[PDB]
């Protein structure tokens, strides 16, 4: 599409997507972009870069510099002074002349001052225990790293940034010394992530008393069920417990510690629904994004008689997907919707690989065939342009090739099927196959040849899949290894719970 055509669309993933494509080709002339900033959904990443190829109040503050500081009025040295690249770049005359100023009205920029005088600012900073000035020295650099007493670390957890903090350092397995002293955190001053990933921490270093009481301090103040269900396993990995098992059993959400927790206690599957339209199709078109971007908008703004109405209107084979979006929101996300569209594409492959290739889709697109993603993955199995397009254009050879075709659901079970095949014949679980669909093999290689990850161990493979060093991929994997076995159950090709966890071992 022309530019005009889409400034006509309203603003959404779907607009970007395509204004991006137009910015990638150099097919946008400055003219056109000048408006294009109030034309963008989401101004963040490589459509921002791309475009810029194309406060009044502080302006007088930036000609000053580090040699000039002095010179600035109050104001401006207080703006400029909220860089620490900028106070790292001054001499330690400056430093301390600006500190003896700011004392009395701004302390804590006075802190990091005086401490950028020394060699090593973050000792300055701990010796004072100021936790606004760690955050941000941490911020400046990852690299500072010591053994912190009691009374610190116990007052690290009251600021925001403490949570990402500790599970970066974590999962990651970077800075020991911070790591090691985070064992003196009181479980009282935690709670929700934070108390779990300390929970994590505690277990690296063998404390299982402590963690169990991280995890049960996660485990009272978690307010999602699914995380809530993730401590209480711990809990019950470390003490045994058996009222931790039965009320992990009971849980009426679906994860893979509740599904576990149900094949221990030989508690029935959880009941999922049986969605089949009677209807083949309609009229709406779902290879249109633009279409699926404003249906998307009306079913969110929806009460319960316009969702009826809604349900009604998308109550197709063609239109299943949005279908069962529709009944997920009426139901109040209370009911399990495993649904299994566009199904004559797959039913020729093996059970087990209709599974996996199923609950893929379903983590990432719910199977809506135009969804779009923050970073423009495509289609139902959400594949990156560059992957499509190597795929299509080099090794499949497709005449008249687009990465768009991504958005056709014949095409896009067809491509997953092809990189699942070989993610799979390189790393053979479907835990392992996920990390890498969402996060490279390039990570999830790396990840494997370490001697301390998804190897024998007390606590294994349960504790490697909480060190993931990526977020979004410890995450993903877990949801798409529930998706998984509800899959291979609805297909009649179940497998025990406990073997592909034992799997996982290497
Ligand atoms: C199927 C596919 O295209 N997978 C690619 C994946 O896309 C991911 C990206 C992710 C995504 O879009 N995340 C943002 C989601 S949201 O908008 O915040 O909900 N979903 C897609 C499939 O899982 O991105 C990673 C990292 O670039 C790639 O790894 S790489 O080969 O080492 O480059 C990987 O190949």
């Amino acid at each position: 599409y022309s530019i005009e055509k889409l400034k006509k669309e309203e603003n959404s993933l779907a607009k970007d997507y395509y204004i991006y494509r137009l910015l990638e080709k150099n097919k946008i002339s400055k003219k056109d972009a000048q408006d294009l900033n109030s034309h963008i959904f989401r101004y963040i990443g490589k459509i921002k870069s791309e475009l810029e190829k194309i406060n009044p109040k502080y302006a007088k503050c930036y000609t000053y510099t580090a040699n000039t500081i002095l010179d600035a009025n109050l104001t401006c040295q207080s703006v400029r002074l909220n860089s620490l690249v900028f106070i790292a770049s001054l001499n330690s005359k400056d430093r301390t002349t600006l500190a003896q100023t700011f004392k009395n009205q701004r302390p804590d920029l006075t802190n990091l001052l005086l401490a950028f005088n020394t060699s090593d600012p973050m000792s300055y900073i701990v010796q004072k225990e100021d936790i606004n000035g760690f955050f941000k020295l941490y911020n400046y650099s990852k690299k500072y790293d010591l053994d912190l007493n009691t009374s610190l670390v116990n007052k690290l957890p009251n600021h925001i940034g403490f949570k990402d903090f500790a599970q970066n350092i974590i999962i990651k397995k970077e800075n020991p010394k911070f790591r090691h002293s985070m064992l003196e955190i009181n479980p009282e001053n935690v709670s929700e992530d934070s108390a779990f990933y300390l929970g994590v921490n505690a277990l690296t270093y063998d404390k299982t008393e402590l963690a169990y009481d991280f995890f049960k301090k996660a485990a009272q103040s978690f307010k999602s069920q699914s995380n809530k269900d993730n401590a209480i396993f711990w809990m019950w990995l470390i003490k045994n417990n058996e009222e931790d098992l039965k009320t992990l059993s009971q849980s009426s959400s679906l994860n893979i510690y509740s599904l576990y927790a149900k094949e221990l206690t030989n508690t029935p599957f959880p009941k999922i629904e049986s969605l089949n339209p009677s209807k083949k199709k309609n009229n709406f078109n779902m290879q249109d994004p633009f279409a699926w971007q404003k249906i998307n908008k009306q079913i969110r703004d929806a009460n319960a008689s316009q969702l009826d109405v809604l349900a009604k209107e998308f109550d197709t084979q063609e239109t299943l997907p949005i279908y069962a979006y529709i009944l997920e929101r009426k139901n109040n996300f209370k009911k399990h919707y495993f649904i299994m569209p566009y199904y004559d594409n797959i039913k020729d492959y093996n059970k087990t690989r209709q599974a996996l290739i199923l609950a893929i889709a379903r983590q990432e697109s719910r199977f809506i065939p135009t969804a779009i993603s923050v970073s423009y993955a495509l289609g139902m199995m959400q594949f990156m342009p560059f992957l499509a397009n190597h795929i299509g254009e080099k090794e499949l050879k497709i005449p008249n090739f687009d990465q768009d075709f991504m958005f056709k659901p014949e095409i896009a079970y067809y491509f997953g099927n092809y990189h699942l095949n070989y993610l799979e014949s390189r790393l053979k679980s479907p835990l392992f196959v996920a990390y890498a669909y969402n996060g490279g093999i390039g990570f999830t290689n790396r990840m494997l040849a370490r001697n301390d990850m998804f190897k024998t161990g007390k606590f294994e493979p349960f504790l490697s899949m909480e060190l993931v060093p990526y977020q979004e991929s410890r995450i993903y994997g877990k949801k798409v290894l529930a998706n998984y076995i509800v899959y291979r159950h609805l297909l009649n090709d179940s497998i025990k719970i406990s073997d592909i966890f034992e799997n996982l071992i290497q």
